């Protein structure tokens, strides 16, 4: 059935909750992002309405066929009232359209629920900072301090820096990106970007790029292969056998891969340095694993939540173990200690 921390107390509203049939008394269904895990259920047969970004209306419609009279995008930034509750939309910093979201109850108790995102100090300075959040929704998936990681502008520099270097070296080197959702787009722009390509992928992926309101990106992708020198392929093919075979595709115009896996954290981060990050190597075949994240690490979450002071903290993420469950619920406490909230 559907889980407390999808509901939002005094409404008949629910967040990514399209899984569990009709929910009793929901009135409006809210979508934060398109990621699998979240939209799963819905389809051309759905008939509540759904409230969303304009790209995850895009999404929604071109990819789902979700049909149109039930995708009620909102702009971002914007005061804007459904079902006679003040609702706002800000910038999550996750994947492209995604959102959190705001609540101003009927009562006078305000509720943020974050979606998926990535915490930034920017976020201080949003409509956020003008009024007092009582009830936190939280995206706690690397809710431990393990989980460090570096910024995005860092790894994006390894990766340009990386690339341009191994193709100058051998213009018969062909670069490989991973992708499995939306999301990460930086990483294979930025790289085709330094090595004055476009990217190349398949006819459904393309589709998918074009839903997301990138500028230019009539420039910067194709369907061409051929004509093209970054592919994007699906991240079950980034391993030795998937990438051979991918070579052997691309008839003698290559001899070298270089790919990345730009993974979410992976144990090396608690030893290694980004500078200090190497490849598996398997004959003219190599397989880098980068750190970059959409989601807040440990120290960024952390910030965020002792800026906001919420009275009450509910998790999203990690919450089917009670282990993890008293864990989290051990560092809020620690946190809100620590601030004096
Ligand atoms: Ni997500």
């Amino acid at each position: 059935t559907c889980p407390f921390y999808k509901k939002i107390p005094g409404t008949g509203f629910t967040v990514d909750a399209f899984q569990y049939g009709v929910v009793e008394g929901c009135t409006a269904y809210f979508l934060t992002h398109f990621h699998s895990d979240h939209y799963a259920g819905l389809s051309k047969h759905f008939t509540f309405p759904v409230y969303c970004s304009e790209i995850t209306g895009n999404l929604l419609k071109n990819k789902l066929h979700v049909q149109e009279q039930y995708i009620h995008p909102l702009p971002l930034d914007t005061e804007c009232i459904v079902n006679g509750v003040k609702v706002v939309l800000l910038d999550a910093n996750h994947c492209p359209g995604a959102v959190m979201i705001l609540f101003y109850l009927p009562n006078g108790t305000v509720i943020l629920h974050t979606g998926d995102f990535r915490a930034d100090p920017s976020m201080e300075r949003s409509l956020l900072a003008d009024q007092k959040v009582h009830m936190l929704y939280l995206d706690t998936t690397y809710c431990s301090p393990e989980y460090t990681f570096p910024s995005q502008q860092e790894v994006i520099r390894f990766a340009i820096n990386t690339a341009f270097e191994a193709v100058t070296l051998n213009p018969h080197a062909l670069v490989v990106c991973g992708t499995y959702s939306i999301g990460k787009e930086k990483v294979f722009l930025a790289i085709a970007d330094v090595l004055g390509s476009k990217v190349g992928m398949s006819q459904e992926k393309y589709k998918t790029l074009q839903c997301l309101n990138i500028p230019e990106i009539n420039s910067l992708i194709t369907t061409d292969m051929c004509s093209s020198l970054v592919h994007l392929l699906p991240m079950m093919q980034i391993n030795f056998k998937g990438l051979q075979s991918h070579l052997k595709k691309c008839g003698g115009k290559y001899n070298q891969i270089l790919a990345f896996r730009p993974t979410g954290w992976t144990h090396s981060n608690k030893f290694t340095r980004i500078a200090d990050v190497i490849p598996q190597t398997k004959g003219n075949i190599s397989i880098y694993g980068i750190p970059y994240s959409e989601h807040s690490s440990y120290l960024e979450m952390k910030r965020f939540v002792q800026w906001l002071k919420p009275q009450k903290i509910i998790p999203t993420v990690n919450v089917g173990t009670w282990k993890s469950r008293s864990t989290m619920e051990k560092y809020f406490r620690e946190w809100k200690l620590e601030a004096g909230y």
